[PDB]
């Protein structure tokens, strides 16, 4: 059953984003209850993020972390076609035409987890400030490693902006629930409807 | 522990209990299957909120899940879903204890919003229309032989479908089983991983 | 025709107003309770009537200013998911059943009177204003239509899609869009060779 | 007067106005092509004026401050069920402007990188309007280090309001934010005289 194949995968991700939050520093250090908060505001677009830079490998579609590949026919079949278009352009294009490493998706990736906006923070500030440390980083490294690219620290953060529309719209459009195909949806109903009853 | 995996399994129990009552509704098996099919994914969520919209009567305040689960309107403000709660308390649950709407009534409107043609890609929708014609000239025979006082009664019971219609979306819309049922089962797993090395 | 649009909803918002104090008992109600009313419903209100006015028209949707919107357009303008629910269940379903005028008038009156509506200082006089209406629906669809014993019920039933068709109509902006990119496109681009 | 619908698009016009007159004098916008200069201001009016109002309601507490002069208190916007983005919009926005001090010049600046925004559908020449953006954000690091030396982030800073600005658009369009602040008075008003009229 694909669903639970489904399910499990999303578990797995899950850990690994949780793993992964608590290998930034600092970030163990904040209220237990602000470590929730910054991970239920941010896993949508940290997996958007994540996904996307996978994808520059790929044409005209996306890379899942189980090797699975999605190209955009599935997704304008699936009636989610425009987001999947504007992930591609705004995204995983402009990913690939700047050559973003895994460094600079890190460090982005770690000033949305970031995030002193999330409601109910206990202090803000001190997730400001995290924040501040990050992008002051990032932009030491683009300066040493890219210096005949002065602006490209600006143009990393000039994605953050595309990422956070895009991952409205994701939900929205229910992008990840779509991009199953309601196939295993059918298919799981009509195995309850054959089963035996009575 | 694993959370999403508990929380799809929570769900295929919903579903499969739902569809089992399904196929005990006259003539629904009938149906072209996947017809049937059509209609549940047409209808499971207005099917569900119905259900506990009808079984949190006895409860103030608050909504009793088909687990014996009692989530108070608290924890749904708190878990940024408190709007539409209010609404499923206000326009369902409340309304439904003042009229004293009972078990027959419920199943039969239940069975009306599983009868709909409007859903897409139905091979018969004529089928699935007629289907719904009986149903509800039953519950209105029913009403005017157990509630003969009360000559609008039949009405009033087609008139909470609408709201049922909107709550229903919205419930979609503002992931209001995920946050209720989800949240506990999630927060529990983070937090147990985040104070872990 | 920015301003054309501008003032023809002038004019529809009147009309609407008019209507409703034409309906028994409405004006007896309180004035904020009126009001809320109104905005809980002038929605559905103006599709349920410009869906009964389209009956006549195929693939398309007739609005009061005479002008004719087809089917393209509304798909062409992103928008036509909506446009064919509007369609398949109203306009059809009202054509199908050959819905008469009065029959519409006690349907907008029934959503009119909303006693769902938030702020409201006495819902329960709303609901028997709801109740003395479709009490009068039913009685004119038994004399006139007695072979068809459900069509009160039948009436009835659509207003659950007119409440979903409403709120897909809002979320995605579907009077917006059904005047197109042009008439913003013009407008904007009037703007922009003005004088400095 | 009456007709409060026109009333309600004529000051529309003329806050469009004022911002394409605004749009005009930023340099080198006026060369794109005419159907381009459209495009961009239907893609960003919307967070142009959001901007624009945010910034002008630093004076002012627990409120927005219109063109017209016109306070508007958290308990109307509450009251007229559009409390939760006019938080945001004080929270994420307006008091972070006034923290940092936000000048008249960085505003600018922001508002013409969101104008020049290359990720706009149906972009003759989407480079040309990304190099546009570059030049604006090259100058305004040089004013920020110039200005500013002492704070070395506040560039980054400026531009990680944008994608705030971006969500708080949204969400602006989707709760019909102006309609139901600039418009809700008029058409109460007119509905109430129609209503105790003959
Ligand atoms: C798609 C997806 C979304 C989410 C989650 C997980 C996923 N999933 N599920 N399977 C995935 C697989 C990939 C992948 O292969 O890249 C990315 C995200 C995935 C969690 C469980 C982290 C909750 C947060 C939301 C709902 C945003
Ligand atoms: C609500 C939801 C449920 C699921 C999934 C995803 C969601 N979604 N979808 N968008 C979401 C957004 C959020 C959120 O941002 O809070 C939480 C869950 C979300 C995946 C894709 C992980 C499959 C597993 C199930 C079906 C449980
Ligand atoms: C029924 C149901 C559906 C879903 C979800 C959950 C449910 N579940 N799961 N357990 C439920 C229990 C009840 C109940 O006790 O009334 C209602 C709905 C329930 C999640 C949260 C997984 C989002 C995905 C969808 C919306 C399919
Ligand atoms: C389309 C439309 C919507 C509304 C309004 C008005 C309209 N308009 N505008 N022109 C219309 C024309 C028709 C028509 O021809 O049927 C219906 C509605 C119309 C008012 C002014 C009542 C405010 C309420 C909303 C925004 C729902
Ligand atoms: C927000 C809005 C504005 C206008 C119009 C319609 C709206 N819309 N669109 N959806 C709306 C929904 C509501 C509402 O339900 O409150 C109010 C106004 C709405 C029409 C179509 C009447 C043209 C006139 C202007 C452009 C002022
Ligand atoms: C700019 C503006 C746009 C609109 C509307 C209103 C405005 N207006 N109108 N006057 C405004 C004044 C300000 C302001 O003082 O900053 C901002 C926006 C304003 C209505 C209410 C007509 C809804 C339709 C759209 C969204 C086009
Ligand atoms: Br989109
Ligand atoms: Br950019
Ligand atoms: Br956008
Ligand atoms: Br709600
Ligand atoms: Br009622
Ligand atoms: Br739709
Ligand atoms: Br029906
Ligand atoms: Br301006
Ligand atoms: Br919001
Ligand atoms: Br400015
Ligand atoms: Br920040």
């Amino acid at each position: 059953d694909p669903v639970t194949n489904i399910c499990q995968a999303a578990d797995k991700q899950l850990f690994t984003l949780v793993e992964w939050a608590k290998r930034i520093p600092h970030f163990s250090e904040l209220p237990l209850d602000d470590q929730v908060i910054l991970l239920r505001a941010g896993w949508n677009e940290l997996l958007i993020a994540s996904f996307s830079h996978r994808s520059i490998a790929v044409k005209d579609g996306i890379l899942l972390a189980t090797g699975l590949h999605v190209h955009r026919n599935s997704a304008h079949s699936a009636g989610v076609g425009a987001i999947f278009d504007r992930v591609l352009t705004e995204l995983v294009s402009k990913m690939r035409d700047m050559q973003m490493d895994k460094t600079e998706l890190g460090c982005l990736r770690a000033i949305v987890l970031f995030n002193p906006d999330s409601k109910g923070l206990s202090n803000p500030a001190e997730v400001e400030a995290l924040r501040e440390k990050v992008y002051a980083s990032l932009e030491a490294y683009c300066k040493h490693k890219y210096p005949e690219q002065p602006g490209r620290f600006a143009k990393l953060l000039l994605r953050l902006p595309a990422l956070r529309s895009i991952g409205l719209k994701c939900l929205e459009h229910l992008f990840f629930f779509k991009l199953i195909g309601d196939t295993p949806i059918d298919t799981f109903l009509m195995e309850m409807l054959e089963a035996p009853h009575q």
